[PDB]
C-alpha cells in the first residue's frame, strides 16, 4: 500500500478531487454511477466512525470523570478544573450564537428517499429527566441509549476515585484495576481512530464526490458556511474570553500569543493537542509558569477541556438541524451546551475524534444517526472535519495555556 | 447543601413527615397533587435503586462464589461455609414460616392502573430447568434475565478460583486481573448504593406520602404487620438457632449475647456488617477466640452469610406477592428459599443494599418489577426499610459469630 | 458422584451405550420415551456449549489477535506465524476436498418439525461486507452477529499490542490490564468448556440414543464417513504439506516422526494441545531445535495454528449443510476458509473447544444454530466428537512441531 504522505495532504487531496469528480460526473448525469460505486467506500468510512461512538462514549466519560471527581482534585486542581468546565461551557454556547446569526445548513434541506425528517414528540418533562437513569446499563450500553450511558458511566468513574480513598489495600486495588482496564479500552478505541482516519482521505474522496454528485454545488457554499461561523466562533473564543481573562489577571494577552506561538501552530497543523503537548509544556516553561503547576494542568487539558471541539459540536449540530430542517428549541439547545461540554471532554486530541464525539450530541438531543436524513447531514459535515479540526485543535491547546497561566497566577 | 445529619436520623424524619403529610393532603383530597408533585421523587430514587440491581447480581455473585468456591477453601474455610449456608437457609425458610402466618401485603391489593397482576403461564419443568442456562450471557445481562445471570456469575466465579490454582504464572495473573477488575465493579456500584442511599431520606418521604396519600391508612397496619413478622423470625433465628446450636456446642447463649452485646448493637444502628467488622473482632477476641479462626471466618461473613437479609427478603417476597393477589406457589416458595440465600450472599453489608438484592428474589420468582403492580408494592417496602434493615443487619453479624464461635470450638 | 474415570474412556463408554440402547428402543417403538426423558440430558449438554460460544469467540480472538499483531512480532515471530497461517489455511481447503469427494451428510437429509431448512437470501455483496462492521459492538455482542464480534475482537486486540508500544507508562500499563483481563475470560470460559466436559459423556449418551432411536442406522455409516473424511484429511495434512515442507527443508520426515512419535501419541490421547507442550516441547529439544526458538514458536502454536481443528471445522461445516440439505455455494466455501482459520486460532488446545468454535464458522456462513434443523446436525457431530478430536489434536502438536523445526533451520 505504501500509503506514507502526510494524513492533512491526503485528506485534502482527495477532498479536492472529491469535488471535482463529483460536480463534472453530476453535471454529465453520473450521479447514479458515483451513488453505487464510489459512495459505499464513503459510507464504510461513516460505518467505522459510528462503530467507535459507543465504547468511546462509556470508557471516557468513565475516564473524564475519573480525573475530574471531588475526590481527586486538590486546591489548585479546583481551580483549573472550574476554569475548564466554564470555559468549554462559554465555548459552545458561543457557537449556538454564531451557528444562529449564520445560518448553515439551511437552504441544503433534503429528504433522502423522498421522506422529511419529523422529530418523535418529546415525552413530559418528568419522563425524559427519570430516562437518564438506565434500569439496565448493560441494556442501555448494548442498544444506543447514550443519555444513560452518560450518566452511569459519570457515576462509574466517580465511585471508583471514592474508592481510590479507601483505606483498604484490595479496594484500592480493584477499583485501579477496573479504572486501568476502561481507560485502556478508551485508549484501544482511539487507536482504531487513528486507523480509520488512515482511510479517511478515501473515504472523505467518496463522501464528497456523492454529495457534489448530487446536491449540486449549493454545498460548496454551505459546508464554507459552516467553516466561516466555527472559525470566526473559535477567534471570538480566543479575543472575548481568552484575551479577556488574561487582561484581567495582569497577562499582556499579545506577548502571550507571541509565546504561545509555537504550541499553537503545533497544534494547528498536527491536528492533535496530546501530539503537541511537548511543545505546549514547552512554552508554559518558556513563558515562566512554575514546573509544579503546568506540568499538571496542561496534561489534563490535553484531553478534558477542548473549548474549539465543544463549539465545533455546538454549531455543527445546528447545521445537521438546519439542514434536516428541524428548529432546534430551546431546552435541546441547553441539551447541546451540557453534552457538547461532555462530548467536548470526553474528546481524545487525535484528529479525528471531535467528529465521532459529535453523534454523542447529535444523538441525546434527538438526531439519531440511523434515520437516513441525519446520516446524510452527518456525512455532509466528515467532509470538511479536517479543515475545522486544525482551528479546532489551537483554540483546544491555546485554552490549556490561559488557564495554566491563570491558575500560575493565582496559586 | 450541607445535608450533614446522621442518615438514619433523616430517614426517619423523612418517613414520619411524608406519613403525616400524605394523609393530611390524602384526606383533604389532593392526592393528585402528591401522585404529579410529591412521588417522582420517590420515582426517581426507586430508579436509581433498580439501575445497580443487574450489575450488583452479575459482580457479587461472581465474587461470591469465588470466596465459597471448592478450590479455595481449606478444612476451617468448608467448616464455616456449611454453616454459613445452612443457617442462610434456615433464615429464609423461617421468613416463609412467618410470613405465611402473618399475612403482610393482604388487604393492600390495588390494581395501580386497573388492571389486576396476572402470572404468565410458567413452560413445563424441564424448559424452566434448561432456560437457566443462557446461550448468550452478554443477552441475558443487557435485557433483565436475572436467574441465568446468576448462573453465568456463579459459574465464571468458580472458574476463576481453579484458575488461581494453575501452576501456570501468567494464568493465575489473568484469573486474578479479571476478578480484581470484577471485585471493584461490584465495590463500585456499592458505592453508588451508598450516594443513592443519601438521597433515601428524600426518596422515602415521597414514596410513603404517595403511599399514604392514596390506600388510606390501612397501610401503616400492614406495613407494622410487615415489620412484626421480620422481628419476630430474626428473634426466632437467633433462639431457635444461634442459641440452640450454641448449647450443643458448650457455649452458653447468654454469657455468648452478653460478649457480643457490642458488636451486635453496634450493627443495629450503622446497619452495616461490614463498617462493625471491627467491633465483631474485637468482640471474638474479648471471647477467647483464636486469631487465627476469626480473622478469617468474620470478614467472610462480613459479606457473605446474612441470616437477617435472607429472612428479610423471604417474608418481603411474600409481602409483594400477598398485595399483588397472587399465591406463591409451592416451588416458587423453594425457589425463594434458593435465591433468597444467593441474594443474601450477593448483599454487601451496606446499608441500603438488601432492598436492591431483594429484587433479584422478586425477579426470578416471576415478579418483575417493570409491571407496575409489582413496582408498587417493592416501593412499599423500601419506604420503611432502614426499620428492617437495623435488625437485620444485627442477626447478620451475630450469625458471624456464633458460627465462628462453633467452628473454633471444633477446629 | 466419584466420577473418577478418565474422561475419554466415559465418553467412549456412553456412545456405545447410548447407540445401543437408542438402537433397540427405536426398534421396539420408543423413540418418544427417548425424546421426552433421554433427549433433555443431551439437550442441556449443547446448551452449555452454545453458553460460552460467544464470551469465548470475543475473548479469544481479542488474545488471537494480539499474538499476531505486527506490533509484537520479531523475525522469527513473523516466520512462524506465516507458517502457521499458511498451513492453517491449506489445512480447511483440504477439508473442503475430502468433505466434497465424499459426501458425508448427504442421506440424513431431515426437517425436524417438518419444515425443511431454507437458506434467507443474501444481501448484496457490498451490504454484507459493510455489514462486518458493527454500528454498536455492544449490540452486535449482545445478540449473536459473530461476524461483527471477530471484526471487532480482532481490532480491538491489534490496537492494545499498538498501546503497549507507546512510549507512556500508563498507557501501556492501561493496555496491558484490559487484555490481561479479556485474557483470562477467554481461560474463565475454557474451564467451563472443562467442566461442561465432565458431562460430556452424559451428554452424548444421550445425543446419540436420540439420534438412534430416530434416524434408523444409517446415522453410523454417515457419522463412520465423517471420521474417515476427515482422519484422510489429517493423514493427507501430514504427508502432503508436513513431509512436503520437511523434505524441502532438509529434513527426513521419518526421522522427525520418529523422534515426534512422543508428542504425537500425547496428544492423540490426552486430547490436548497445551497440555501436551512439555513433552511437545521435551521432543524438540531431543531433535536437537535450539532453546531460544522452540521455547517461543512452540508455545505459541499450542493455541494458535490448529491445522487439525481447521480442516475438522471446514468438513463438519459442509456435514451440517450436506444434512440441512443446503448447497455451500462458493464463497461460501472461501469464508469457511477464513472463519475456519480463525475459528483454529480462537480454539484453545482444550478437548471440547474445537467444536464450541465450530459453531462460530456455522454462524457466519449462515447455519444459526437457533434453527432446529443446524441444532439437530450440530448434535449430530457432537456426538462422535472425541473420536475426530484425538486426531485433530495430534495433527495440530505435528504442525506445531514442523514449523518450529523449519523455522530454526533458517533462522
Ligand atoms: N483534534 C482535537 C480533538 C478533536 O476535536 O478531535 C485535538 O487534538 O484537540
Ligand atoms: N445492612 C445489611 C445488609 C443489607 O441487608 O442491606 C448488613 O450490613 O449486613
Ligand atoms: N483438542 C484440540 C483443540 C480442539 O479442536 O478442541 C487441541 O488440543 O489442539
Ligand atoms: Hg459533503
Ligand atoms: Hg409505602
Ligand atoms: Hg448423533
Ligand atoms: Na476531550
Ligand atoms: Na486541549
Ligand atoms: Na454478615
Ligand atoms: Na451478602
Ligand atoms: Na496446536
Ligand atoms: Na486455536
Amino acid at each position: 500500500k505504501y500509503i506514507e504522505y502526510p494524513v492533512l495532504q491526503k485528506i485534502l487531496i482527495g477532498l479536492i478531487l472529491g469535488a471535482i469528480v463529483g460536480l463534472i460526473l453530476g453535471h454529465y448525469g453520473y450521479a447514479d454511477a458515483v451513488k453505487t460505486y464510489v459512495k459505499p467506500f464513503g459510507d464504510l468510512f461513516v460505518r467505522l466512525l459510528k462503530m467507535l461512538v459507543m465504547p468511546i462514549v462509556f470508557a471516557s466519560l468513565v475516564v473524564g470523570a475519573a480525573s475530574i471527581s471531588p475526590a481527586r482534585l486538590g486546591r489548585v486542581g479546583v481551580k483549573i478544573v472550574v476554569y475548564y468546565l466554564l470555559t468549554s461551557a462559554f465555548a459552545v454556547t458561543l457557537g449556538i450564537i454564531m451557528a444562529r446569526l449564520f445560518n448553515p445548513g439551511a437552504g441544503i434541506h433534503l429528504a433522502v428517499g423522498g421522506q422529511q425528517f419529523q422529530p418523535k414528540q418529546a415525552p413530559p418533562l418528568v419522563k425524559i429527566l427519570l430516562d437518564i437513569v438506565p434500569t439496565n446499563p448493560f441494556g442501555a450500553l448494548a442498544n444506543g441509549q447514550v443519555l444513560p450511558t452518560i450518566f452511569f458511566a459519570i457515576i462509574l468513574g466517580i465511585a471508583i476515585t471514592y474508592l481510590m480513598n479507601s483505606e483498604n489495600e484490595k479496594v484500592r486495588k480493584s477499583a485501579e484495576t477496573l479504572l486501568d482496564a476502561i481507560n485502556g479500552l478508551a485508549e484501544a478505541m482511539y487507536k482504531i481512530v487513528n486507523g480509520v482516519m488512515q482511510y479517511a482521505p478515501i473515504g472523505v474522496f467518496a463522501l464528497i464526490a456523492y454529495c457534489m454528485a448530487e446536491q449540486g454545488v449549493k454545498v460548496v457554499g454551505e459546508l464554507a458556511k459552516v467553516t466561516a461561523a466555527v472559525y470566526v466562533g473559535l477567534t471570538l473564543q480566543i479575543l472575548l474570553v481568552y484575551f479577556v481573562l488574561l487582561k484581567i489577571y495582569g497577562i499582556d494577552p499579545i506577548s502571550f500569543i507571541k509565546k504561545a506561538k509555537d504550541a499553537m501552530l503545533t497544534a494547528f497543523v498536527t491536528r492533535s493537542s496530546s501530539g503537541t503537548l511537548p511543545v505546549t509544556m514547552r512554552v508554559a516553561k518558556e513563558m515562566g509558569i512554575s514546573e509544579g503547576i503546568y506540568s499538571f494542568t496542561l496534561p489534563l487539558g490535553a484531553t478534558i477541556n477542548m473549548d474549539g471541539t465543544a463549539l465545533y459540536q455546538g454549531v455543527s449540530t445546528f447545521f445537521i438541524a438546519n439542514a434536516l430542517g428541524s428548529h432546534l428549541t430551546v431546552g435541546q439547545q441547553l441539551t447541546i451546551v451540557l453534552t457538547a461540554v461532555l462530548a467536548s471532554i470526553g474528546t481524545a486530541g487525535v484528529p479525528g475524534a471531535g467528529a465521532i464525539m459529535l453523534a454523542m450530541v447529535l444523538e441525546s438531543v434527538g438526531l439519531p444517526l440511523t434515520d437516513p436524513n441525519v446520516a446524510a447531514a452527518y456525512a455532509m459535515i466528515l467532509c470538511i472535519d479536517a479543515i475545522l479540526d486544525m482551528g479546532r485543535t489551537m483554540v483546544n491547546v491555546t485554552g490549556d495555556l490561559t488557564g495554566t497561566a491563570i491558575v500560575a497566577k493565582t496559586e
